[PDB]
């Protein structure tokens, strides 16, 4: 029936409220617990309710990380609460699809997802990476199923901060993180030493994914992961090789052009070159991902959704999002952006 809770609002002064909710259902069961669906009384808004035991010795991390996001492209933390040892209730604004799903729909009805929806996803989860990154906070779990998305507005929100972290210079991180497709090669050497731009090279993988209808470097294991990697990028330099942490096959770059379908925008392959880099330093950084050129046509005034609708917020960049290149809002915010 109806479930009513003391819960903090996510943003704002500590000051607990009574909050009502129903139509309880699982739709998610993990390592960290329990995902459930619920309806608020008051307002018939659906929202996720993420259930993690709390350690008792420390204040939970994500809850931590949470409680200091606002923004368009990250879900929303509308309340949190404690109940029955001590579990942490999230109670996040509920997104109804991911990319992963998405794209599943796509692979099996042998179509790709369109172009026009790969800028706007791609562009929304890099907005979302420059954020993030802006206060040295790493995700760590870059995936299409992390990647939730409103299939009428194309709203594309970035979840599960389970993983997140503030990776400060010189302080070890473990290397053990990120899962499966998605690990830049630094976390597949087993690098402690890594730095946000992980994120960037997961962001790659998923971009490729979309383009290809398939992910680019498959694998159950390390080692299989390693060899598609080498099979599109070639074998990495022992130069390359100290930049992210043996005899390794001797295999030429395969062309760019030639990984992906003749139809595929070369701004597109340009773009994936540029992310998918053996060293960490040399790849785009999200914020320089959003100015590239695949993007422009999100940034033409006359763009419309395949549905009729506008496009959903783009340009509302603010100082803390444009602080690792504040020059770069020339490109970022066109003329017509209000
Ligand atoms: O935080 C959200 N979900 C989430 C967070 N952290 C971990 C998991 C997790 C991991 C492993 C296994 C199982 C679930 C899920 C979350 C918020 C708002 N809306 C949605 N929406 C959906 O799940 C619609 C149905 C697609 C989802």
């Amino acid at each position: 029936k109806v479930t009513t809770v003391v819960a903090t609002p996510g943003q704002g002064p500590d000051r607990p409220q009574e909050v009502s909710y129903t139509d309880t259902k699982v739709i998610g069961n993990g390592s960290f617990g329990v995902v459930y669906q619920a309806k608020l009384c008051d307002s018939g808004e659906l929202v996720a309710i993420k259930k993690v035991l709390q350690d008792k010795r420390f204040k939970n991390r994500e809850l931590q990380i949470m409680r200091k996001l606002d923004h368009c492209n990250i879900v929303r933390l509308r309340y949190f609460f404690y109940s029955s040892e001590v579990y942490l209730n999230l109670v996040l604004d509920y997104v109804p699809e991911t990319v992963y799903r998405v794209a599943r729909h796509y692979s099996r009805a042998k179509q790709t997802l369109p172009v026009i929806y790969v800028k706007l996803y791609m562009y929304q989860l890099f907005r979302s990476l420059a954020y993030i990154h802006s206060f040295g906070i790493c995700h760590r779990d870059i995936k299409p199923q992390n990647l939730l998305l409103d299939p009428d507005t194309a709203v594309l929100k970035l979840c599960d901060f389970g993983s997140a972290k503030q990776l400060v210079r010189g302080e070890p991180n473990v290397s053990y993180i990120c899962s499966r497709y998605y690990r830049a090669p630094e976390l597949i050497f087993g690098a402690t030493d890594y730095t946000s731009s992980i994120d960037v090279w997961s962001a790659g993988c998923v971009l490729a994914e979309l383009l290809l209808g398939q992910p680019i470097f498959p694998g159950d294991s390390g080692v299989d992961q390693l060899v598609e990697i080498i099979k599109v990028l070639g074998t990495p330099t022992r130069e390359q090789i100290r930049e992210m942490n043996f005899k390794f096959p001797q295999i030429k770059a395969h062309p760019w052009t030639k990984v992906f379908r003749p139809r595929t925008p070369p701004e597109a392959i340009a773009l994936c070159s540029r992310l998918l880099e053996y060293t960490p330093t040399a790849r785009l950084t999200p914020l320089e991902a959003c100015a590239h050129s695949f993007f422009d046509e999100l940034r033409d005034p006359n763009v419309k959704l395949p549905n009729g609708r506008d496009t959903p917020a783009l340009f509302n960049f603010t100082t803390q999002e444009l602080s690792s290149n504040p020059p770069l809002a020339t490109i970022l915010i066109p003329p017509h952006a209000r």
